[PDB]
């Protein structure tokens, strides 16, 4: 068979600089491996290597050894065709169903593999896009199901870094789809940053964002420090979950979760990510990472610029962007309060459902809830994502669509 | 010596008719100890006995057993006339300088005792007066030691029923002015409401708004079911420390505080609150309350109106929690940016270790207050939440010409 690839970046700007990094330093490593660019379709907004804040112009790096990762990375889907719609067309293998981009796409075969990787932002049920777009977690659940009833493909193992990522696949995501996942976090938990500024191993000074996210770098420099015809995909997992949990500090770490068919776990790393010659296999039997979450870095570099001088130009850019997450957090806030009183609002919100249920039952119910809620209160913007168990809560508890039109038009209008 | 004493309720709005019901009840519990009307100074905004809301015209209960204490209380400072430089004149007993009102002062003399009860809203370091006045605690010191300097009293004692209400003596009341006080709350918790619509013992149904405050209920209940002559003021601070911790439930009680001079628990209560001839051979000195939270009270008062009704309501609810929303935003934005984003929120909600003011530098205090408003508006009752946050600016070093710019970036 032939191996294939997806790797997706799913935000833009120079704060976001690791999710970029990540997807070009993955490229690079499966070229290594032995996979072929033609067999490798790469998303990335394309907005990092020549920015005007790139200290090193023409190049990305994903680590304080300062590799450049980005010479060779092909342009499969940038800009604005970096979109749910394209990448659900390119796993289907239809390029029909492609809209602008290279028209590369996943038209495997039934002996074929395929590796997922996704890094970026994301919420309870929900991925971010480039530019304000959300990916609902069961719209990808049913793509997977759609391939998998086209017979293209033997196995697949999907790798997910963003925010509350145990979300996309708990209660939803079959065992029957020959499909192998792992996510950075529980449906409850963070994302983890690392390689930023001020920390140590020490990133080039020049720096004044963040190398790399914290399962993503575990993933690529643990499957670059062995030899791939040896390693299993459980190893991957277990050595994965080890260092993403900082030392079991779930203060500055998270919980590495597995969904879908374990099966998988028992089959060499090599038949998804292909086998660099180069590699000398280190033996199993590293030092406790300083970590920001995904959602507290875009403060920190706005800070960090802020103390390297314009300046209070800098500080208005600081106060507008607080402002607008405290619009977002205190009219979902007052939103729960219109619809279940006040002290009733924030636990029926904020509840988390137990293990193994689906965060919501009616996903088109959910589309609905954030429509309406930013058709009066605006665009829910990266940030807003954080939101979407709150959501997901309104459907749960029987609110009708009517009443959360009036809830926000009170709270918004 | 004469005993007097000096009763204010800090705030206003039938959904705050608990703070005046306290202090009628602690009134007509003085008459009824010997106390006389002349001595007896009373601050109420006086909006709640024929409010259009109150279901009793003219009457004000403070329990469940529904007896009116409203009746016979006189008007010394109502209105417009409850103001912190009036409550300091009167206690002072400088009648030159009140403005408004009756003109009753504490004229007293060095063998005289005074007992003093707040009842309100508050916050760290300070105390509320009505239509978003701030009252704070050095100045209130300023006046002890003042009126302690002038000699006149022998012994004095203050209850006061407010959030964060330790935060008003802590490192700050001295033990040498023959002061006792004791405080509803710690430095850092808020303070607990009683009787309120739905709980039991059930309040009487046709009641929106709850009936009273769980220290000052504490403290009054006690008084009048025990004979004063016998009960001393180290019993009654017991007895309202048990009943306030709510069965050592700290999620839903406080922690009494005690300040200033200890020697005085040793007096028996009638040199204070007077005797009851009525209580001569009642025995000699429960169940948990549902309470609930002092700055939760006003949601909770109009979401009841709401649920008895009404979109008119609902708009209300909205406009309070957005002006809620703007101060907590604003305040933690100035955090941010005198601090960085992942050090201005330890370093505004830090407490100090017990024992210790609240801020170094009062006049500090008011003027960060006076720069935040002249930016961000008022802080209106539910502000009074964040002075920590303004003490614990000055406390840094920060300068008012940087809270300037802050406030300037914040809301400008
Ligand atoms: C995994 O392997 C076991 C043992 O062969 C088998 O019983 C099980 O059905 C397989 N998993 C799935 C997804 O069916
Ligand atoms: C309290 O009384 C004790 C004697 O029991 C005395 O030593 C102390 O100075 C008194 N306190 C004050 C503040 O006078």
């Amino acid at each position: 068979g032939t191996r294939w690839a997806v790797l997706v970046a799913g935000s833009n700007g120079y704060v976001n600089y690791r999710h970029q990094a990540d997807v070009c330093h993955a490229y690079q490593l499966l070229i290594k491996g032995g996979l072929k660019e033609e067999n490798i379709v790469v998303f990335m907004y394309d907005d990092i290597a020549w920015h005007e804040l790139n200290p090193r112009p023409g190049v990305i790096i994903n680590n304080p050894r300062g590799e450049d990762v980005y010479a060779g990375v092909p342009k499969d889907y940038t800009g604005e065709d970096v979109t749910a719609e394209n990448l659900f067309a390119v796993i289907l293998g239809d390029r029909s169903k492609v809209k602008g981009g290279s028209g590369k796409v996943i038209n495997s075969k039934p002996e074929d593999r395929i590796f997922i990787f996704y890094s970026n932002h994301g919420g309870p049920g929900v991925l971010g896009m480039p530019n304000e777009q959300i990916l609902y977690a069961m719209d990808f659940i049913d793509v997977l199901k759609k391939k998998h009833a086209s017979g293209g493909y033997r196995e697949m193992v999907i790798y997910v870094e963003a925010c509350e990522s145990g979300s996309l696949f708990e209660g939803i995501m079959p065992k029957d789809l020959n499909v192998f996942v792992t996510t950075a976090s529980n449906a409850q938990e963070n994302s983890w940053v690392t390689y930023c500024p001020g920390t140590e191993p020490s990133p080039p000074p020049e720096y004044t964002t963040c190398l790399g996210d914290l399962y993503s770098v575990a993933w690529m420099e643990d499957s670059e420090s062995h030899n791939l015809r040896r390693e299993t995909v459980n190893q991957q997992y277990r050595s994965v979950k080890e260092r993403t949990s900082n030392f079991k500090d779930y203060a500055m770490g998270s919980h590495v979760m597995q969904y879908g068919d374990t099966n998988i776990t028992a089959e060499k790393l090599y038949l998804f990510q292909g086998f660099d010659p180069a590699t000398v296999n280190l033996p199993p039997h590293e030092a406790k990472m300083e970590v920001v979450h995904q959602r507290d870095a875009e403060l920190l570099f706005m800070w960090q610029m802020y103390q390297r001088s314009k300046k209070t130009h800098i500080l208005k850019q600081i106060a507008e962007t607080v402002k607008h997450r405290n619009h977002l957090d205190g009219s979902v806030e007052l939103i729960g309060v219109l619809l279940y009183g006040p002290g009733k609002g924030s636990p029926v919100l904020q509840s988390v459902r137990d293990p193994g249920l689906p965060l919501v039952d009616n996903w088109a119910c959910l589309k609905s809830m954030v429509r309406v809620f930013e058709s009066h209160c605006g665009s829910l913007t990266q940030y807003g994502m954080k939101h979407m168990r709150a959501f997901a809560n309104i459907c749960n508890s029987g609110v009708s669509e009517s009443s959360m039109e009036e809830a926000c038009m009170v709270a918004c209008g």
